[PDB]
């Protein structure tokens, strides 16, 4: 499945197309990144042409740019992936090209203490990864706390329960079991409702960050950098915390990966991650 359609099934068609997609905004985890949590050569050679093009490709991601590093920093260091600009954090932290962050949305210190005390209480503090800008920080090891270490390919420094207070904190990160990952949604979403954003961005992560932030602000703030209208950007995305972006543009694809909730957001559907998806897409509305 090589395909980008629209929501009836029709194939996009560059010709079709009255307006120049100057600009892709791309989510890394199952988006960009295949299951094996790396850039396909065919993504690769299509990120190659992009650049020779002009085309800009910038992260949309939930994740910290220091993260990102180390997941594609081999592409990074060839200056075939870019970082600056880019969207972290899920928006909450958004850096332009000179590394000045033209949005920084930290979380309020009461809120912040009033997640982790209802965290404890439920028991899902041991499951936390809390961000700072810098650094991320954890309470204890577990398996679900290896398995986002794993993935994230950066650990979180270990530290007491009295530490946090002093943390300036953009987002907390619940990596949280299978079997408690409903029901955990649940109440923190009922818990928190208008008060701070609650998405279920990747596999069982629980992520909690500023309530009026997400990456299509970011999306925003890059597109005015550059002049660019909104209309000339394409973003696309798998994963809840991608909704934002997807729906806020008109030109927008969900990958096949992602669920209906996604993919309804989305003006288009999209391959598979592991179906090359930013070069179908650079193909149908850049002509390679
Ligand atoms: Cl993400
Ligand atoms: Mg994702």
């Amino acid at each position: 499945m090589h395909e980008i359609v629209d929501k009836n099934g029709k194939k996009v068609q560059k010709n079709n197309l009255n307006d120049e997609i100057k600009i892709i905004f791309t989510d890394l985890d199952g988006t960009l990144l295949n299951s094996e949590n790396k850039v396909s050569e065919q993504n690769l050679e299509s990120l190659i042409r992009a650049q020779e093009k002009g085309i800009k490709v910038v992260i949309a991601t939930g994740r910290s740019i220091f993260s990102v590093e180390n997941v594609i920093g081999e592409h990074v260091k060839k200056n075939r992936i870019s970082l600056l600009p880019g969207i972290y954090m899920n928006g909450c932290v958004t850096f332009d090209e000179k590394g000045s962050r033209v949005i920084d949305r930290i979380m309020n210190n009461d809120l912040k203490m009033e997640i982790h005390e209802f965290s404890k209480q439920i028991n899902i503090s041991k499951y936390a990864i809390w961000f700072c800008l810098e650094k991320t920080y954890c309470f204890e090891i577990n398996d679900c706390i290896r398995e986002y270490m794993e993935v994230e390919a950066l650990n979180p420094d270990v530290i007491e329960d009295n530490m946090l207070e002093g943390l300036t904190v953009y987002k907390v990160l619940f990596s949280l079991p299978e079997n408690i990952l409903e029901n955990t949604l649940k109440l923190c979403r009922e818990k928190f409702s208008h008060r701070i954003n609650v998405a279920n961005t990747f596999q069982s992560y629980v992520e909690l960050f500023h309530q009026h932030t997400n990456k299509f602000e970011g999306v925003k703030e890059i597109c005015k950098y550059y002049n660019i209208s909104l209309n000339n950007a394409l973003a696309m995305g798998d994963g809840e915390n991608d909704i934002e972006m997807l729906s806020g543009l008109t030109h927008s694809v969900g990958v096949h990966n992602a669920s209906e909730k996604v993919k309804n957001s989305a003006a288009y559907v999209g391959p598979s991650n592991n179906e090359h998806a930013i070069s179908h897409v650079l193909k149908t509305f850049c002509d390679i």
